[PDB]
């Protein structure tokens, strides 16, 4: 019932974070690795997280996302996401960086708007375990940032963190609805 | 919250009729939300009536002061920090309603650094029972002063969000609270 990841789970993960959430740090940057677990199946998990186009469907404090008007999912396309987290809403406009629907993978960075400064960039790999009867998935999100430069000067990667947690809450919540009308 | 049962509805109509009801003045929005806990009300009313501990069960909050002297009566403020990332850094706010009887309190917003001018919440907590089960009903309201029209969507949708979010921690610090203290 704890959240955390068991023994189990943390070592069936390791060549995962491994591969897609080990950054290689420049001076002044931080990362940061977050999981979550989720009583609904992988595949159901997924189809959510690798909708580039709609992030607010598990995400918080999104006004809108819109893509090119014919938009073909592939990696290099953008995003502008419309944030109500800041009153006015800011822009920022996100590359896919990685998707790979074998592996479960994808990943984005913020190159415009604001933000852009930050040199933000993150990825979502999404993982099955199976036990007994039962079917669960674990997705871990991991980002690096620009550490800022300042003693308060927008430092804004605790609510970074935050939002990161509360995101993956509301992905499982979503999920976990979903898997319900299924039968 | 998931969603107010019709049973819930007709119990819920003269509570949300006294305390959740605005009058549709221009220039300002207001919104009411709901939030499903299955934990005993008067351990719901417990967290939700302590003004001067609004991080029990809000996100955001980094610090909460109140008066060197402080006693808990209608008319009292609280200065609440924020954490960084957010429209705000600080808010001040006031005590308007404590009726333990009824379990029903609020504040408004009075100054600090942020977005949301004449800012006032309602909140009231309910028994329901069914069977054998009881379980709480919380009811959130505000009204809000819009900067514009077009701008009134961003900030109801703001606002809405961390009301949404701190309800569903409420539900899960209040259900933690309950299973912690029978065993
Ligand atoms: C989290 C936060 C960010 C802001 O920009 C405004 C303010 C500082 C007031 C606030 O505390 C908002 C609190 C809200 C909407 C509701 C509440 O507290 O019941």
């Amino acid at each position: 019932m704890p959240s955390e990841l068991t023994p189990e789970e943390r070592s069936e993960l390791k060549n995962s974070i491994a591969e897609f959430h080990t950054y290689q740090l420049d001076p002044g940057s931080c990362s940061s690795l977050h999981a979550q677990r989720i009583h609904a199946p992988p595949e159901l998990v997924w189809s959510i997280v690798r909708r580039f186009d709609k992030p607010q469907t598990y995400k918080h404090f999104i006004k809108s996302c819109s893509v090119e008007q014919n938009f073909e999912m592939r990696v290099g396309c953008t995003r502008d996401v419309i944030v109500i987290s800041g009153l006015p809403a800011n822009t920022s406009t996100e590359r896919l960086d990685i998707l790979d629907d074998e592996r479960r993978v994808t990943g984005f960075s913020i190159i415009g708007g604001e933000h852009r400064l930050t040199n933000y960039k993150s990825v979502t790999t999404v993982h099955r375990f199976e036990k007994e009867n039962r079917i669960w998935t674990v997705v871990l999100e991991s980002y690096v940032v620009d550490m800022p430069e300042g003693n308060s000067e927008d430092d804004t990667r605790m609510f970074a963190d935050t939002v990161v947690k509360l995101n993956l809450q509301k992905l499982a919540t979503v999920a976990e609805a979903m898997a319900r009308n299924s039968g």
